[PDB]
């Protein structure tokens, strides 16, 4: 607008979002993958997955402090996705490009699963 | 680093974060400022103020869901720099830059403060 624009302050904010990630302060779930647990806020995974803002945004599990993902989801592609939500970076490979984009389909992660299309493209 | 780099995530994540308090969804304080009352996310004021930061840490203060700022604050400049965490937009006028200004020293918003000096300098 006409507003005076910090153009590196939502990235700051992102990376002390990340920074209370790290040291477990504020956390309000745990996502269960498989034989693995890993913490967030609530608020980031909304902002980032289209599965999480469907299951949060309804009051009926706005509440919960644990969420099973689909046993099928492997952590490895989750734990990418998840660094991905709160850095803005993206560890795509050729041997993990399949585990993360079907990982990002199931999160509804549209941006993610384009930018996918596009490295099996390049590829 | 060596990973693929989103350019707009950091800028979208914070935009739905300010459509979620904007929805009261998973606001978790309020900060009374004199006779207003303003909601937020207590994980987005740590990101952004050093005051805020300083007390969620503490685990004395952490689980708090009110905060009561020093009265003397008034709730225009509050207001100004609560929707500038969540926007990376700092409405600053001549009518209001030492109200803005005061309150980001207060808030130890140190990016705001030098930038509010910026101001006064040039008109
Ligand atoms: C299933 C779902 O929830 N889909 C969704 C939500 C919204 N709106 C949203 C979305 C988010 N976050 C999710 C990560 C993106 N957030 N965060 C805060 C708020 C608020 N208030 C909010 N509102 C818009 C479009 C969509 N799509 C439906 C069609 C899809 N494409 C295939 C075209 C896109
Ligand atoms: C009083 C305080 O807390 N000061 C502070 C905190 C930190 N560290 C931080 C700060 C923040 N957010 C606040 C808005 C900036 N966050 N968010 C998450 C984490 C974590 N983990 C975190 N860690 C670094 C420098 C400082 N300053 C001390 C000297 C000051 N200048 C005059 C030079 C700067």
């Amino acid at each position: 607008d006409s507003q005076i624009q910090f153009t590196r302050h939502a990235s700051d904010v992102l990376l002390n979002l990340n920074r209370l990630r790290s040291r477990d302060i504020l956390t309000d779930v745990v996502i269960v993958v498989s034989r693995e647990q890993f913490r967030a806020h609530k608020t980031v995974l909304m902002a980032c997955s289209g599965l999480f803002y469907s299951i949060f945004t309804d009051q009926l599990k706005r509440n919960l402090s644990v969420i099973n993902l689909d046993p099928e989801i492997n952590p490895e592609g989750f734990n990418i996705l998840l660094d991905f939500m709160y850095t803005s970076r993206l560890n795509l490979r050729e041997g993990n490009i399949m585990a993360v984009m079907a990982t990002a389909m199931y999160l509804q992660m549209e941006h993610v699963v384009d930018t996918c299309r596009k490295f099996i493209k390049a590829s």
